[PDB]
């Protein structure tokens, strides 16, 4: 039931990568069901290498994530900087998910053309981290 993912921004935090499933037409952060067998961090690192096939054993930081229980789901998404804009990204299997693509972060703010799912209601928080992790890497 716990499901883990990544809210994963390039290197000069602009731009976050979303997935849109196979269910449905709306993107959200690349996310997979927790397996019995694994903890919070090999969840996510297996459910979006599975997604987008990038592994990010050595981006993940345990103390930085958003855990917000929706829809009688709890969510733990971990937050992620410095994933190059140019890798290609790509699912391991083909049914995964439909579509992977870059989005302005700044931009989604304009919403609710695009549907959106997770994000919009986690739009304070990642925004505060987004803002204090720019002042950092100045």
């Amino acid at each position: 039931i716990p499901v883990r993912g990544a809210a994963i921004f390039n290197e000069n935090l602009s731009k976050i990568l979303l997935v849109q499933g196979t269910e449905s037409d709306s993107w959200s952060f690349p996310r997979g069901k927790i397996s019995k067998d694994e903890n919070d961090i090999d969840c996510c690192i297996r459910e979006v290498k599975e997604e987008i096939g990038f592994d990010l054993t050595d981006y993940i930081d345990d103390n930085q994530f958003i855990e917000r229980n929706i829809q009688g789901k709890n969510y733990k998404i971990f937050l992620i900087s410095g994933v190059s804009e140019v890798f290609n990204f790509k699912p391991q299997v083909r049914n995964q998910i439909d579509k992977i693509e870059w989005f302005d972060f700044k931009k989604i703010s304009k919403t609710m053309n695009i549907k959106y799912y997770l994000i919009n209601s986690m739009m304070r928080p990642l925004s505060m981290w987004l803002r204090h992790q720019r002042q950092i890497k100045n």
